[PDB]
DNA sequence: GATACTAGATAG
DNA sequence: CTATCTGAGTATC
């Protein structure tokens, strides 16, 4: 068994981008279940083998996490052109593992053959013809047939909680108590304004200490709609291998999603908060019947509840303990499970 | 004359 | 919101 996984349109190097990081997490995760698995990404590297140098077809599962198809500058991408490309020869069965429901796989061929520099490929080496798996993180497939309604080879689709992956890698372990420098923290980008509403209302204009970490800038929150006047403080971008830590500086950690990530999701942020030394906290309107855990304590309506949520924290170490406590102790049963895990994940790939 | 990383705006 | 159009702003081996 020969397995080979890749990003769609991101440069695989080490754990500065997130993109990068994911698809390393994935492959460590894997590896870690007994397989003999391969990054194949632009250039060789500690964790990558060249596009160019390798015959896509002497892999017996194509993994593919997935990405958008964005030639910035309306210029050329070699993520994305490379990678298609070496999809576009495989024959076998192509496994998308569709993590953002923003990211669902489509053809690279129809974008590039309108656009000024369609000349400098061709429909025969972009386009993808292989059968498609895609690998839905929300349980919820039919959103996920949906996003994937335009494309024909895409036949298979099945649920799987892809991004529980870092509870499971072997070296996990739950965050220290941490001297805190702040009462609420959130790490992520601006994911095009999705969440502008959210963010605003959970992390502008409270009178706590926020900090608002990641590749999200504060003269992107513009949006007459959503206004504020006191900003929380931006700090850029951190690796992925240390967000939990990070989020352990402060009392507490929002849990914000999309429209579409309400009651259908549950990302990667829920883990990593939930395994940091900071009492998470949940948007109600995200996970609207509390599935996650069975105590309206984590859950917030608004602003004003955030804001007395994270006072009564500070004024109390019994609850902030207690509920630290507990989230731990939900996500540490989640970890008893890590055998099953592993097997509905091999099962997703065929093996 | 740097290179790498990172969707945004708009009609239907 | 969804489908389709249009094309660079920001951080740094
Ligand atoms: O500086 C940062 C900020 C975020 N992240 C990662 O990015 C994720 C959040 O991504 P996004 O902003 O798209 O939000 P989501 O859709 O996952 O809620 C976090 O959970 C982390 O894994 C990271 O590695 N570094
Ligand atoms: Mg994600």
């Amino acid at each position: 068994m020969k397995i080979a996984i890749i990003n769609m349109g991101n440069n695989v190097i080490n754990f500065k981008t997130v993109p990068s990081s994911e698809t390393i997490y994935l492959f460590k995760v894997i590896s870690e279940m007994g397989l003999n698995v391969d990054i194949i990404s632009l250039k060789n590297g500690v964790y990558t083998k060249s596009f160019d140098e390798v015959d896509v077809n002497d892999y017996d599962r194509l993994i593919v996490v997935n990405s958008s198809i964005n030639f910035f500058g309306g210029k050329p991408n070699l993520a994305i052109l490379s990678a298609q490309k070496f999809m576009a020869k495989y024959k076998s069965k192509i496994y998308y593992l569709f993590t953002d429901i923003r990211l669902p796989f489509s053809q690279s061929w129809p974008n590039v053959k309108n656009r000024p520099w369609a000349y400098l490929y061709t429909e025969e080496e972009l386009l993808i013809k292989s059968p498609i798996k895609v690998i839905s993180q929300g349980i919820n497939l039919d959103i996920a047939k949906a996003a994937h309604k335009k494309v024909d080879n895409v036949i298979e689709f099945e649920y799987f909680p892809i991004e529980q992956y870092k509870i499971h890698m072997n070296d996990f372990q739950l965050s220290k108590p941490t001297k805190k420098t702040l009462d609420v923290i959130y790490g992520g980008s601006f994911r095009s304004g999705q969440r502008e509403s959210k963010m605003v209302e959970f992390l502008f204009d409270t009178g706590l200490n926020i900090e608002f970490f990641g590749n999200a800038r504060e003269k992107q929150f513009k949006n007459p709609k959503y206004p504020w006047t006191k900003a929380p403080v931006f700090t850029g971008k951190i690796p992925m291998n240390m967000v939990s830590e990070k989020n352990s500086q402060a009392i507490a950690a929002l849990i914000i999603g999309d429209k579409n990530y309400n009651d259908n999701f549950i990302t990667l942020r829920v883990w990593e908060t939930m395994a940091s030394d900071a009492v998470m906290l949940i948007d109600e309107e995200f996970d609207t019947k509390h599935r996650i855990i069975n105590d309206a304590r984590f859950y917030v309506n608004n602003r004003a509840e955030l804001i007395d949520r994270v006072n009564e924290l500070k004024h109390s170490d019994v609850l902030r303990k207690e509920m630290l406590s507990i989230q731990h102790d939900i996500l540490n049963k989640t970890r008893a499970k890590k055998a099953e895990w592993q097997d509905a994940f091999k099962k997703a790939i065929d093996l």
